[PDB]
């Protein structure tokens, strides 16, 4: 079946808990297995030890800028970026996740969790997977963001990996 994954996430170095997320391999299978293959390590990189750098309240919070740590950077498994892999998926609630981009085709590592349905989204970001479990995680992280993103703890990704 589609991969679960986990993100285990400290804010100023105490844990909130985990992250689970089922990345929808069976529509989007190319931008299920970047992120699967960034949560294990297996290429040499990935996002164990980077941030969440962008966090907006009634927003989304965004993280996988693991080279730049502030939303310049990132790399796919593939290469610096890859295309839009289909807009099948949309962005229906809290708990979708979701590629974060500069543009059309220009997917890199960078992903974000929404809180809300970003409607508004669909047709300009990749969806490929959800929140199974840790939707408080989430809601913590959601709460430690800004209007201008800025967040107001530092925000780990302390582990990560695929649980099946």
């Amino acid at each position: 079946g589609n991969p679960l994954v986990y993100l285990d996430v400290d804010a100023n170095g105490k844990p909130l808990g985990r992250v689970v997320l089922e990345l929808k391999a069976d529509v989007v299978p190319k931008t299920a297995e970047n992120f699967r293959a960034l949560c294990t390590g297996e290429k040499g990189f990935g996002y164990k030890g980077s941030t969440f750098h962008r966090v907006i309240p009634s927003f989304m919070c965004q993280a996988g800028d693991f080279t730049n740590h502030n939303g310049t950077g990132g790399k796919s498994i593939y290469g610096s970026r890859f295309p839009d892999e289909n807009f099948t998926l949309k962005h229906v609630g809290p708990g979708v996740l979701s590629m974060a981009n500069a543009g059309p085709n220009t997917n890199g590592s960078q992903f974000f969790i929404c809180t809300i349905k970003t409607d508004w989204l669909d047709g300009k970001h990749v969806v490929f997977g959800h929140v199974i479990e840790g939707m408080d995680v989430v809601k913590k992280i959601e709460s430690f963001g800004s209007k201008s993103g800025r967040t107001s703890k530092k925000i780990v990704i302390t582990d990560c990996g695929q649980l099946s």
